[PDB]
């Protein structure tokens, strides 16, 4: 008895690898002043949670924080030349604001096609066929700070502003909000987003199919309202995320043998 | 309390309607070329959206007044005793439109009707869009189309399903009709009464994305891959099973 190579309604990608692979995380609390953005309070707590979630299913976190443009790009560009052939997948978090088709480092843009590009096809061998999971925390900076140089749980309301798009085969892109809703951000506890999916991956990212666990993120952040007492009109603004897939097989996260 | 395998209901009286909007040809002003094979597409896609208990309606080559017209009148009958609403797109495309015959239709237009406030009876169930449109270029006989239409998702319970995703290419044979409607077609005919529904897309995803490239009989199209996606804002797991 053994497998021939008939279609599989139910294939799993290969999650047997020596290693489970490396989630970077890349969090941006503050932006270079030129910018004009708003702080991000809350996003360590989101950064903590993570990390923690992560490395309970096995993953390598690493963790930056406030980079740069060029050190990002410099420090992803080296993730994506690595061998991952010894890993299961790779995960990529970007906590921050952003705008079309950009993520904001600490002092300027950066295009996410050009951040999801490096590890395509023969750039990255050792990761095709594998999943590769982009999770997007970033929505618009409310701008009514000034273009000049500068401990309660308030819930921050941002416009969705980042196109939820898809990146290749085996790429699956999570975004914490779509177009016409609002991502909102707890300074003291994290953003809605992040905590639910935290909170799901703790409880069932050992065992669900990991785009059925991001579902039920979608139905646990669409279901949450803000406490209509607190101010200024965060009433009706719903937050709904969502998940491009380019997946080809099932993604299971088994506790490895 | 919170049940994560919780599923849609989709125990109502009727499944629900699925459309169709096919288009083959375009006004001359338009200049795009004519769309071959697209009527097998909308032939098989009749067939297996039927046998899964939908009530299918087709529409050959509407103006975009006329398709307007008719996906408004969907959106404003009721679906109260519906599982559920799908509307298939098969034409050419750009950015965030979808041509009908005569003139671009924004797809956030066509999705917008049946959100929550606009078409109240569907709310909280799952309304999805299949899209086969990529740019119009410039015996059984492939076409290749670059992606051109912007993939995104359209709101709560809203499934959006693209046939390509930006730089790679669209398929169409002639005779046998798109790579990737044909894909789809075969998975619902054979999973689609009992599979989750995106586990039945992400098949569709593996198909079309390990159709070979590399020996084309137009030595243009080599290496021209293509690769779907599936864009999701449903908050609970989608099954077809029978009624
Ligand atoms: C890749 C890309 N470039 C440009 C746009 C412009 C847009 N308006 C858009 O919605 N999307 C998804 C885009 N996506």
């Amino acid at each position: 008895f053994y497998k021939r190579e008939m279609f599989d309604p139910a294939e799993k990608y290969k999650m047997d690898h020596r290693r489970r692979g490396i989630a970077l995380i890349f969090n941006h609390e503050r932006f270079f002043w030129h910018l004009t953005l708003p702080e991000r309070r809350g996003t360590c707590a989101d950064r903590d949670n993570l990390t923690r979630r992560f490395s309970d299913l096995g993953f390598e976190v690493k963790c930056f924080n406030d980079l740069k443009a060029e050190e990002l790009l410099l420090k992803i560009h080296e993730v994506s030349t690595v061998s991952h052939a010894d890993a299961d997948c790779f995960v990529c978090v970007f906590l921050s604001h952003g705008e079309g088709n950009h993520i904001y480092a600490y002092d300027a843009k950066i295009e996410i096609q050009t951040l999801t590009g490096l590890f395509k096809g023969d750039k990255c061998h050792s990761l095709v066929g594998k999943p590769k999971i982009f999770i997007i925390q970033a929505a618009r900076g409310n701008q009514h700070d000034v273009p000049v140089i500068p401990d309660t749980n308030i819930t921050e309301v941002d416009a969705a502003s980042v196109y939820t798009l898809p990146a290749g085969a085996d790429f699956l892109m999570c975004y914490s909000v779509a177009e016409g809703y609002y991502s909102h951000r707890e300074t003291v506890n994290g953003s809605w987003y992040i905590q639910d999916l935290c909170e799901m991956l703790g409880k069932y990212g050992s065992s669900l199919e990991f785009t059925e666990l991001l579902t039920l993120v979608n139905r646990k952040v669409s279901q949450r309202r803000v406490d209509f007492c607190k101010d200024p009109s965060a009433i009706g603004k719903k937050q709904v995320p969502c998940f491009a897939s380019m997946l080809t097989k099932k993604l299971h996260f088994f506790p490895k043998s």
